[PDB]
């Protein structure tokens, strides 16, 4: 079971922390006495949150600002964040590029930039951060969506980038497990959350019930601290079960016999 | 019930058709007596296969050479192809980048390479081809892997692009359907296929039984022609069931009742 002391004095990165879900995780982490380094495009939005974080009890709080469409920034940012803290216990990949609802029509340029920001910068940052994480037996939080397990109309690009997250990190997850690297990867599948940017976007298009961003943030943290493979945070009770996919678990367990053990 | 007569004289595009599964689908379509345009990087390799296709009885056979790493080629190929045949009934997106089995150690450049060719190019051509496919109510086939539904080690970049296909094209399908477009989208979930490449590539790493390439090809063509959401071909029979994932289906279904039709 979870104890906030588990994050006390621990080094934690959070991308997308200037608002929404990722700001809330900044506060919760700050109240648990972790060291945090935060980042986003908005330099002023990052300032206010670090300032709140310090009032909230954070051992230390630093921002670095930029855009995660730039892979150079994505990687160098991890390196500065590990130098400011002297290590890295937890990498939480949360930011996403400006998304809207709409039927797909001819966006090669939209699809790419989405893929880079919502997928590429995650892979960039995971691998840059993995040496420091391997040293601490740390954990990654990869924040995804029901739309990373099932599909909804009007969100083809975004949805491509979340599916890609499962495919990729799930594979990293097993590989780590089989080569005995004690780093955990939590895929955090979430339903509608009442962040300001989600509601504005669904307005007049989707009429679902949203869940609170504060508690959402909480389950993400606790799930990753507890080295869980997946977190499901959604309003409906019949979500983790209809999304269970017991076949995928069965296939993944047996597929290993296909492999030469020496490879591992 | 599938009738090969169905494809006599139809206009088909096949990618990665200079060898492997791609080459088989061209042969088959040719015996059915269809028009084909083939593409891939190999100039002379493409030539042997067109010469062969014409020998088998293809209505027509042409090729356009190039790399699908370049989106400009990807769009413009579909345009030249369309002209060459005067239209399009079936687009087969099949090509993939050089792919090796190994624990993940790629740098971002390589991973972008994987996602551009394996994924981004697929989105590009289906977008470009869509107008003719509407013109003819044709079909799209997206060649995926079991690795696009569940995870296997040593294949995370590949598995990502594959997962990114299910997410994107499943969305497009739903969107085409709620808007009454008569273009169908067939995701083909393949198991190990005894193509030269994969066999020598799994050599010493994976000991599974392969499915025959000639049949695989036909099962692709049959499904896309019958307009199936998904095709499953793999030596094990208990596979399509386990990968059934009825919950996702049940869930994608009720999901529309939370939308406003004014967007239809
Ligand atoms: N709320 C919901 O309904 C659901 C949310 N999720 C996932 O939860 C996570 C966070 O959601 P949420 O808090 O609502 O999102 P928000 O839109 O509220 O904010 C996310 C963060 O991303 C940052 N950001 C935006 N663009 C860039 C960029 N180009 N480079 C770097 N940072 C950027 C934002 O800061 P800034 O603009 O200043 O750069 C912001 O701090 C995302 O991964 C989302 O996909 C998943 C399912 C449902
Ligand atoms: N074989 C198997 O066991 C399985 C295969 N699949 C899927 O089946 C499909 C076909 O695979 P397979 O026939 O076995 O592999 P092959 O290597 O035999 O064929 C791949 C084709 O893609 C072409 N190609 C490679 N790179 C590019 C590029 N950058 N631009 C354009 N064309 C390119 C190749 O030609 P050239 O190099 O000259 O460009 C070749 O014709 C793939 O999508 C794969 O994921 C899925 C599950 C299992
Ligand atoms: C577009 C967009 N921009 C955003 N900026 C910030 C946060 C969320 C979003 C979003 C969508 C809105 C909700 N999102 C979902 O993934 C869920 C969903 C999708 C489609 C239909 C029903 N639900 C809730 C699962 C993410
Ligand atoms: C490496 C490599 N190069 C290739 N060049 C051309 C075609 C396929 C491949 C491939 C692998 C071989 C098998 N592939 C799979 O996607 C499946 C799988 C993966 C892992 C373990 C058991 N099965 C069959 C599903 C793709």
């Amino acid at each position: 079971e979870f104890r906030p002391e588990m994050l006390q004095g621990k080094k934690v990165i959070v991308t997308g922390a200037s608002k929404g879900i990722g700001r809330e995780m900044a506060y919760h982490l700050s109240k648990m006495g972790a060291h945090v380094v935060l980042t986003a495009r908005s330099e002023e939005g990052l300032q206010k949150v670090v300032s709140r974080c310090l009032e909230l009890g954070a051992a230390s709080a630093h921002y670095i600002a930029g855009t995660m469409e730039d892979m150079t920034f994505a990687e160098q940012f991890i390196v500065k964040a590990g130098k400011l803290m002297g290590g890295l216990d937890m990498l939480i990949l949360n930011h996403i590029t400006q998304t809207s609802l709409s039927l797909f029509h001819d966006d090669i340029h939209s699809v790419r930039r989405v893929m880079e920001v919502n997928f590429l910068s995650y892979v960039v940052m995971s691998t840059a951060a993995l040496p420091m994480l391997k040293q601490s037996n740390g954990s990654i939080a990869v924040i995804s969506s029901l739309a990373g397990k099932v599909t909804y109309p009007m969100v083809a690009p975004y949805s491509a980038s979340k599916f890609a997250l499962d495919g990729f990190f799930s594979t990293i997850r097993t590989e780590l497990y089989i080569t005995k690297v004690n780093v955990s990867i939590t895929l955090c599948v979430l339903g509608l959350i009442d962040t300001e940017t989600a509601m504005k976007a669904v307005s007049g298009i989707v009429n679902a019930q949203a869940s609170p961003k504060e508690e959402c943030a909480l389950e993400i943290i606790k799930g990753t601290a507890l080295r869980k493979s997946e977190v499901y945070y959604d309003k409906s009770p019949l979500t983790p079960i209809l999304l269970g996919n017991p076949g995928r678990k069965i296939m993944e367990f047996f597929s290993l016999r296909y492999y030469n053990k020496d490879m591992f």
